[PDB]
């Protein structure tokens, strides 16, 4: 352009084409160790012609609903995306811009604990007045702390102090307002206190919400006077208020004691459980995908033809998460489309256990130096001090008067192992509170069968036994608790994914809401919509338990959870490319050989077979069938209860809230898979080449008990086949040799990132000696008390009794454990009284067995795919699984390799014409 | 004095930038990803960068 520009190459030819071509071979030729090729400079111009209209053009259109059909289950919202000649929309930019009104309900805390008295212990108590009718027969206790300086004797100073009480002056906040205590005399020091005479009676938790705009939680207050055995000697005053009714407990929940100790004791309290009920990962469960009644709509207005077919046995949402889980690593937290992959702690999910950090002994001490907690030793308190004589070596001379505090020891101390106190309330707090619901008890206040299970109070008024999951629980191996491997670890207040969306939302159950919702059906996901005027209908979900989250999984529509959607509105970005480029680029997009053409990412059909609770094998019968171009197998197993009907509007079965392991790619069931096999015609195996060392089966694991001859691999009870299969499934390199990839430990989904081979000892019990005094049955009685756990006798007379409920006030005797073998150290267990327990947990992966001959990646349409003996010939293979046997209703989701592909063609204007086609599977039924 | 540089309707508010705006006082949207970012603002940052 310019050559003073040139000159400065800023718009020159180019470092390529000025520097002398000598000069650019040394730059090139010594390039790997002296660079020159940043001393020299060269612009890269933008196009400055036919990239950008001079026309006026909207760069972001905004399309609000025509036609809106408010329901109670859905919320349909239609437009008319009307794209101009000389426009062009990529669908990929449309999504919803929705805002309304959000209620969590009452089962929602965004923060474990509580707010009100944090530091308050648990059955502490705020300064009690329990009385019949005022002045008549009362008990009270609590703390006296405000101090006047009376002079006794009288009222003169006493009743000052009384005239002050009607107000906020007794000041609960302010104490005595000296440092050292020991110069106050009992005679001259005055009393003042502020009492609440009230039912519960907790410090912890407790709440009485102002009544005046400083502090001042109640209007009347009646005083009352301090006086010693005789009437004439004044020593203080009270100041009471009640807080009978004015007084609640949010966020807390009493943990009483058993029946037995129902009087004469009050328990503790607890803050509830921490559950956050923001939104899904990538807004999941937000648009009525897959479901043929509530089916989107996008058509011309020319021809009214829908173009977007959906099949209830294709999974759009699970296949947006592959999409992007593979497109990108999913620790990236998109806060737009709410981006926020669900995870689970592992040092929760595959506990370590490891003790704790023990250093020197760690005590609290007086708040002053100087104390006579425990006062051992002499007196020391009537002393008096005798200054010395060196010559005499003996008192020579009295102090006259000498105020001497003068206790005897080291500083008073209370000794406490913080470094073991975190390690317990961690696991207690996170594993134990997380344990099925089997091993559970109530709360002697408290019963089952007057409540679902899948309510909020039910879950927080269940304490679990306290054996089964304690500091001693495999105290050295990492190990997941068998007991609680086989629940949903992605339902955790620690799910810092779901953490994080509940955090989106807010601090409180009443959201005025605003999100914006991506299009992910494959058809129009990123589809580039050409010129004419196009209706484009979608339904969006009002179920409380498909678009919300919870951390623990209650129904939320018992738990009073519900939405409205005031606008909803469909954003769109539109480049404003020349309309002579624009036309250009329409004109070649409606020619026939080159149009748009997607296929689903998940390239699955879904099935979901289901297996019972005592059920341990299943039987998949698969008809005669054309198999072209079939990519493989895929599947794990996904609880009944936490996945919702297929293509249903509305599902009244489903009373769950929390992660969907179909919706998502929350997979946590990997494992409990024994085996399988699959066989093409009625008898042929599928390998059927002796390629596995068992041929006939897909072993996925055996038992290292059991186990004799090897077969298994990676130090657990996996396979050498099934090992084998999955690394070259997932990495395509295992006939060269086992190696770990790092090229996909970003993919969250794939095999080595999240698979965790584990190892515990464990006593042999059934044995002379090694009772086993676990135990995990609870006595599922109305009483809070499990006699049962008291055999352990660890810690006994440092935490609460393993009978009484976990979060209870600590009380007993010292006392030597005798539960934890030790299964290592000099006094160990004999060799031949441990046992082996080689294990894998393997979450997110949703094993793969691929349709190749040799199990390796070889192309998306797989060696044995387009192979001409199961294209041409029909064939109704049969797979057979063995499983694990749960203790719940599972689905077994079964994911095929399919080519579930379209391609759009847009011949002419308003012309909008789609055909759908699945290799393995389709659905064309010639009608 | 009189020439807007976007001037062509572009933004969804023509004739200035407008970075963020309550979200209270919002009728029609115009705020983006979650807080009171406009929907003009979070494209233009988006297409910068």
């Amino acid at each position: 352009a310019t050559p003073r520009l040139q000159y400065f190459h800023i718009a020159g030819p180019g470092t390529r084409e000025y520097l002398s071509e000598d000069l650019q071979q040394f730059i090139s030729a010594t390039g790997s160790y002296f660079d020159l090729k940043n001393k020299f400079r060269q612009t890269v111009v933008a196009p400055t012609r036919n990239v950008t209209t001079e026309k006026a053009q909207r760069l972001q259109i905004r399309f609000y609903p025509i036609q809106t059909d408010d329901t109670s289950t859905g919320y349909r919202v239609r437009y008319n995306i009307n794209v101009g000649d000389g426009w062009v929309l990529d669908m990929g930019s449309t999504y919803f811009d929705i805002k309304g009104i959000l209620d969590r309900g009452p089962s929602f805390k965004p923060y474990c604990g509580t707010a009100y008295n944090p530091l308050a212990p648990k059955e502490s108590m705020f300064n009690n007045w329990s009385e019949t009718a005022p002045g008549q027969n009362v008990s009270a206790s609590g703390q006296l702390s405000n101090v006047y300086t009376n002079t006794s004797t009288t009222k003169d100073t006493t009743a000052a102090q009384v005239t002050k009480i009607s107000g906020v002056f007794p000041n609960p906040n302010q104490g005595p307002g000296i440092n050292p205590l020991r110069q106050v005399e009992n005679a001259n020091t005055g009393v003042l206190g502020r009492f609440a005479k009230s039912q519960y009676n907790y410090a912890y938790g407790a709440y009485v919400k102002p009544v005046a705009a400083d502090g001042s939680q109640s209007l009347t207050q009646t005083p009352y006077w301090i006086m010693n055995n005789a009437g004439t000697e004044y020593l203080g005053a009270v100041a009471v208020e009640d807080y009978t009714n004015s007084l609640s407990y949010p966020d807390t929940m009493i943990v009483p004691p058993p029946e037995d100790y129902d009087d004469y004791n009050i328990g503790t309290t607890r803050a509830l459980r921490p559950n956050y009920i923001g939104f899904r990962d990538n807004f999941i469960n937000l648009l009525y995908h897959d479901s043929g009644v509530c089916s989107g709509t996008l058509n011309s207005e020319r021809s009214g033809m829908n173009v977007v077919v959906e099949l209830p046995d294709r999974n759009t949402e699970l296949s947006y998460q592959y999409m992007l889980a593979d497109m990108m690593s999913r620790h990236h937290y998109f806060a737009l489309w709410n981006q926020a992959v669900d995870q689970y702690d592992p040092e929760v999910r595959v506990f370590s256990n490891d003790g704790y950090e023990e250093g020197a002994p760690s005590y609290a001490f007086n708040p002053e130096a100087v104390g006579a907690g425990e006062g051992y030793g002499p007196d020391l308190s009537q002393i008096k001090l005798y200054t010395n004589n060196t010559a005499a070596n003996d008192k020579n001379t009295a102090v006259t008067n000498a105020t001497t505090n003068f206790y005897f020891g080291t500083v008073p101390s209370y000794e406490i192992d913080i470094s073991a106190t975190q390690r317990r309330n961690f696991i207690m707090a996170n594993i134990a509170e997380y344990l099925p619901d089997r091993y559970k008890f109530s709360i002697s206040g408290f019963d089952a069968t007057s409540v679902a299970p899948t309510t909020y109070e039910y879950m927080n008024k269940r304490v679990p036994l306290t054996n089964v999951v304690d500091m001693f629980t495999n105290v050295g191996a990492r190990w997941s608790i068998d007991q609680m491997d086989n629940v949903n670890p992605f339902n955790h207040h620690r799910n810092w994914g779901l953490k994080y969306r509940s955090q989106l939302l807010g601090n409180s159950r009443y959201v005025n809401f605003h999100i914006q919702v991506p299009q992910k059906f494959f058809a129009i996901k990123n589809l580039l919509l050409l010129s004419g005027s196009y209706t484009y209908e979608w339904v969006l979900r009002k179920d409380p338990n498909m678009i919300l989250q919870s951390s623990l999984g209650n129904d939320l529509r018992a738990d009073g959870a519900s939405i409205i959607y005031n606008e909803v509105n469909l954003m769109a970005n539109f480049m404003p490319m020349d309309h002579n480029t624009s036309n250009q680029l329409e004109l070649m997009l409606r020619n026939a050989t080159n149009d748009q053409t997607f296929v689903d990412y998940l390239g699955a059909k879904n099935a979901l077979y289901s297996v019972p609770a005592g059920s341990t094998a299943l039987t998949i019968n698969i008809p005669a069938r054309t198999w072209e171009g079939m990519r493989g197998w895929s599947f794990t197993r996904i609880k009944a209860a936490e996945t919702p009907q297929l293509g249903a509007q509305y599902d009244v079965n489903f009373k769950y809230s929390g992660s969907i392991a179909y919706s998502d790619g929350g997979f946590y069931l990997s494992h409990t898979f024994r085996n399988m096999s699959i066989l093409f015609d009625t008898s042929i195996n599928w390998p059927g080449n002796d390629r596995l060392l068992t041929p006939n089966m897909f072993e996925i694991k055996r038992s290292v008990a059991l186990d004799t001859e090897g077969f298994t691999m990676s130090q657990c009870d996996i396979t050498k086949d099934w090992y084998l299969i999955q690394m070259a499934t997932n990495y395509n390199f295992v006939y060269n040799g086992y190696r770990f990839w790092p090229d996909r430990q970003y993919f969250h989904y794939d095999f080595l990132r999240n698979f965790d081979p584990m190892t515990r000892q464990g006593p042999n019990f059934a044995l002379p000696g090694l009772f086993d005094l676990v135990s995990y049955t609870p006595t599922t009685d109305n009483s809070g008390e499990q006699p049962s756990q008291e055999a352990v006798r660890n810690n006994s007379g440092f935490i609460a009794p393993r009978s009484w409920p976990v979060w209870s006030a600590h009380q007993g005797e010292s006392w030597p454990a005798n539960w934890p073998y030790p299964l290592c150290g000099q006094q160990a267990i004999q060799p031949g009284q441990v046992l082996s327990y080689k294990k894998f947990l393997c979450d997110n992966y949703l094993w793969t067995i691929p349709f190749s001959s040799d199990f390796m990646y070889m192309g998306e349409l797989t060696d044995l795919g387009q192979n001409p003996m199961y294209t041409n010939n029909s064939h109704s293979m049969v797979i057979n699984f063995e499983l694990d046997p749960m203790d719940d209703p599972t689905y077994v989701y079964m994911l095929y390799g399919v080519f579930d592909t379209v391609r759009v063609n847009q011949p002419e204007r308003n012309v909008l014409a789609m055909a759908y086609f699945r290799t393995p599977f389709a659905t064309g039924n010639a009608v």
